[PDB]
């Protein structure tokens, strides 16, 4: 496994469904050692079990709300690593109201601001506070973005210019980071488990005629956390089938 | 002119050096009535005197921190307006610390949320109470942008990811508007009057000069205009090809 | 009208249905003196009559196969003109055989050649031959793209290839010519009057829910090839009603 | 290795500085068997020994100006192999004097269509001919780009309209192929050994470096392994962020 000796914190995986749990498991089977987060207490016992089946008893509390917490999750798993070598970051959140209809009734200054707070300014954070763990160590991280930040599309709303805001982000934390030997990625992923007819609207439009697993999102996430990708920082790769660049599909 | 009759709301002039004045006078030399904002009480009298000299006397104030604010606006624009059929979009913040040097050092949570609300959050909220005055009107919107939307750039820092919520917000204000016959589009500027910033700009683009305000005003005019009908959610890079250049030594 | 004293040759312009003829009467309205080229001689009338109604009696024989004829163009033209203000590229030629169907199997070299030579290489061939002309006016280059030169559509197939040639072309020709005070952009335009069913797709999933006209196309150029543009070079600029920014239209 | 069993045809390895050599090693060390052309007869006793080294005795001509050696190496595989499950595209021509200076007085109509013949085309021709071969094996192919296709850089010049024809025929080509379960990805590679080309890149990218043909390489055998299963039509940038960072002075 092309993921051998390194340490990576994974954080979003709240279930077997999840893009961080394909990543986690991806990660796992070329040989990474892993740690995640859980927001809420009510996770806990559930993240808990998930890791301990990818070997991992590393599990910490983080709401990206609370830079105190941030920071204690880098603080309690240095007890334990040398150094960090990966970061997933698999965390957005908008209130419901503002992801569905139409753009201007549903969006709020306050959705807005939680949107952007919790999906966006997350990724400096943690890359911040992860900073002197990472360094250094040749490390690399991985944020989830979807075409909604590139694209106008139904229901997404806010939550676009959040994944916006994210992919600018990326694109700063590795102009930032490269120099000390941080790197910093994207993958903009295709839908996977009107939610149905996305689904059927995406295979029957792009080039593969498919939808994308997390499987195929978690082995790219491997490869971009793996030195095999150092030569890569600041892109977002899409891993939707070649949705994003298909057109004019009747 | 191209614009004549047409009643434009102009955010964002604080002086005659501002892109929004030079917006303003590219708008009202092509024969627009114009009304503006201004966001504190104490650049009232420099903005209402810049506004008569526009031929306007419809100034209001709008700090875009406030929905109470920003509603307002619109009321009491109705009252002498019937509908509004351009609105420009030209505000911008975050404090001064989160501007320069290394980009995760100085950034902030609060820097963060300040420059996203005022910089990005700002166009959706204006559209959004716009939007009863300016539908079924053929009327148009047009933002201000930059280059650290979509590249990583030194000291622009943070404001890079609020100018790129922006350009999303463009897009998504568009294609929820485009029905009801209004547009959105943003203007992606060059630098303006840093010193040195401007002279590598100049040095490396194919103009091998800077952009002026009436370069962008213009530009502000006719996305402003029937004229451009068939454009919307689209970013015009207005930086004398800047961003389409590479490898320049 | 913002296009007073200009000077500007069209090419492309084969009847009143073609995007040449919506810049032409565009660029008429804002004041512009027009000249117009015509590929082949069966067309010289009918040519002759379109820049009769638009104010117009400079017309040339230019087929672009031909660097003389090119050439010979702008020795004709700068016995009347003293300059050049405006250059209009509308042309683009590939093998109908090449245009429908597989891209593979219906992509030949021949083909891919021709539509290249043809539709891309023609503009810096006329932008080169126009520059005696141009250099030191302020002047300006617009060339029409489509969709297929940055995404993946139905049976444009190597005309896509030639596109985003095109397209490239136009990057260079403005990073070549700015200096001498000559601008180069593109226009993308959406489709104009399967192709029915085509016209259909866009106006139902683009944000101005109906299909672009030449007129609006037209208006466009002509802003790009006035003073009002100076400070835009290299740009493609999408006049579609906003197809090419929306996605996941269900 | 993540490439084990699978079977892939490799062009333009002329040495051990190529592109597709970094390529090839990269795909040995995943454990991919290998397959080679050479363009002239010149060089096909220096490609012998480099497929040797790699454990391959698989090398053919294949001058990509020729329909007929380009369908004949497939013919020429075929004997050998059942199928194939990769094809790197690393090939690219123009003649020298259109590669420097001005853009216009550079430029001829022979040398544009000879760049976009031997630089382009190439790659919608050689799928076509190996696409018997490479249909319903869940196989890929991977095609050599360079910034050029998508800015203006100075020196590139008709090449830079070669590599966006490129680029688009990767986009048509996986489109084209994607339901018969063949990928097309492209790799734009930061330029690799002028000399201030070089120094420029190190200079102003985020890794402050160069990136290397085994970082291409590897990339590469990612785009060519079931790893990379959900990606095509994708152009990846492997020039150490250099191509998302601007206005560095």
């Amino acid at each position: 496994g092309f993921l051998q000796g390194k340490k990576i914190l994974i954080t979003g995986m709240i279930s077997e469904r999840s893009i961080a749990y394909g990543i986690a498991k991806a990660c796992r089977e070329q040989g990474a050692e892993l740690a995640f987060t859980y927001v809420v207490d009510k996770l806990e016992e559930r993240v808990r079990k998930m890791a301990a089946e990818l070997d991992s008893e590393l599990v910490f509390r983080c709401d990206v709300a609370s830079d105190d917490e941030i920071n204690q999750v880098f603080a309690d798993l240095g007890k334990h690593w040398d150094g960090l070598d990966g970061l997933v970051h698999s965390i957005g959140f908008a209130p419901k109201e503002a992801l569905s209809g139409d753009f201007l009734d549903s969006i709020s200054r306050e959705a807005f601001n939680t949107a952007h707070e919790i999906s966006a300014y997350s990724l400096p954070a943690l890359a911040k506070a992860a900073r002197p763990m990472m360094r250094g160590r040749n490390s690399a991280i991985v944020a989830l973005s979807y075409l909604g930040a590139v694209r106008a599309i139904p229901n997404y709303n806010v939550m676009g210019m959040a994944k916006a805001s994210l992919e600018a982000g990326i694109r700063f934390t590795a102009a930032c980071l490269g120099k000390e030997g941080i790197r910093c990625n994207g993958i903009s992923a295709g839908p996977i488990k009107d939610f149905g007819k996305l689904l059927g609207h995406v295979a029957a439009h792009n080039p593969l005629r498919r939808n994308v697993t997390i499987e195929e999102v978690g082995n790219t996430a491997a490869f971009l956390l793996s030195d095999l990708s150092s030569g890569i920082t600041g892109e977002i790769t899409y891993v939707d089938g070649g949705y994003s660049i298909n057109a004019l599909s009747t």
